[PDB]
Order: C-alpha cells, then sequence, then structure tokens
C-alpha cells in the first residue's frame, strides 16, 4: 500500500473509534458532573478538556 | 491500495465511529451535569470540550 | 482502491455513525442538564462542545 | 419550650429546609440522567433514592 | 427546655438541613448519572440510595 | 433540660444537618457516576447506599 498526507491524516484498518480534530473541540466520551457550590471569581471547577489562550 | 489527501482526512474500514472536524465542535459522547448553585464572575464550572481565544 | 481528496474527508466502510463539520457544531451524542440556580457576569455553568473567540 | 409528639414530627428553628416523609417518596434535590442504552430484563440502572418490597 | 416523644422525631434548633422519613424514600442531594450501555439480566449499575426486600 | 424518647430521635442544637431514617433510604449528598459498559447477569456496578434481603 501507500499513503501520502500534507496532514492532517488519520489513517487506520480495523479501527473502532477516529477522531481528526483542527480546532476546535470533540467530545466523545461518557461524563458526568454532579456539583452543589462554585464560588470564587474566577475559578475553573471541573474541566476535562480544556485550553486557554490570551493575546 | 493508495491515497492521497491535502488535509484534513479520516481514512478506515471495518470503524464503529469517525469524526473530522475544521472549527468548531462536535459532541457525541453521553454527559449529564447536575448543578446546584454557581457564582463568582465569572468562573467555568464544568466544560468537558472546551477551547478560548481572545486577541 | 484509491482516495483522492482536498479536505475535508470522512471515508470509512462498515461504520456506524460518521460527523464532518466545517464550522460550526454537531451534537449527536445524549446530553442532560439540571440546574437549579446561576449567577455570576459572567460564568459558563456547564458546557460540553464549546469554543470561543475574539478579535 | 415544650414538645409534646407521637410521632413523625420535624421541630427546627431557623433551618432552611424541611422533609417529613410518611409513605412514600419526596424529591427535592438537583437529579440529572443522561442515558444512551439500557437492555437486560430486568436491570435497575440508575436509581437515587429507591425502596423495593415483594409479599 | 422538654421533650416528649413516641418516634420518630428530629429536633434541632439552627440547623440548616432536616429529613425525617418513615416509609419510603427522600432524596435531596445533587446527583448526576451519564451512562452508556447496560446489559445482563439483571444488574443493578449505580444505586446510590438503595434498599430491596422480598417475602 | 430533660428528654424522654422511645425512638427513633434526633435531638441536637445549632446542628447543620441531621437524617432520620426508619425505612428506607434518605440521599443528601453529591453523588456523580460515570459509566461505559455494564454486563454480566447480575453485577452490581457502584452502589453507595445499599441494603438487600431475601426471604
Amino acid at each position: 500500500k501507500k499513503g501520502v498526507v500534507h496532514g492532517v491524516a488519520t489513517v487506520a484498518e480495523k479501527t473502532k473509534e477516529q477522531v481528526t480534530n483542527v480546532g476546535g473541540a470533540v467530545v466523545t466520551g461518557v461524563t458526568a458532573v454532579a456539583q452543589k457550590t462554585v464560588e470564587g471569581a474566577g475559578s475553573i471547577a471541573a474541566a476535562t478538556g480544556f485550553v486557554k489562550k490570551d493575546q
């Protein structure tokens, strides 16, 4: 076989799950948040997939 | 076989799930948030797939 | 077989789910939010697939 | 002060919440269930306040 | 002070929460269940307040 | 002071939380279950407050 890419690729065979992201966010897993009280300014309380920027 | 791409690709065979994103957000998983009180300015309380920018 | 693309592609066979997004948002999973009180200015309380920009 | 009861009582002062139950079920809290697939006969999948009897 | 009861009582002062139950079930807390696949016959998957009887 | 009871009592002062149960189940705390796959017949997967009987 042969494969040429520029990016971004995701090549496989017999694969159960695949995610390709250029961005950007993709949420595919089970996630449960139970919460009672959040205060303070400003607190990130429970972040699973998380990125942050400034300029 | 042969494969040429420029991006962004997602190639597979016999694959149960696939996500390709250029963006942008895609939510495909189970997610349950139960919450009672959120205060403070400004707090990200429970973020699963999350990105943030400024210029 | 052979495959040529410019992007963005999503090629597969025998695949249960596929999402291709250029944007933009696609919501395909189960999601339940139960909530009692949200205050503060301004707090993102429970975001699953989330992106944010400014210029 | 003085207090006589036979039951069932719930006496207090300066109290934010009170529940008195003879029964019977009372649901006062935040609850979020997100779910994708439930099978089997017969499975209790996610029970929070739960009682069960037979005779 | 003085207090006479037969049961079931719940006496207090300056109390934030109270529950009196004769039963029976009372759900007052935050609870979040996220779930993808439940099988088998029969499996209790995620039970928080739970009782079970037979005769 | 003086206190007479038959049961079941719960006497206090300056108390933040109280639970009296004759039963029966009371759920007052924060609880989050995230789960992907439950099989087998029959498996109790994640039980927090749990009792079980037979006759």
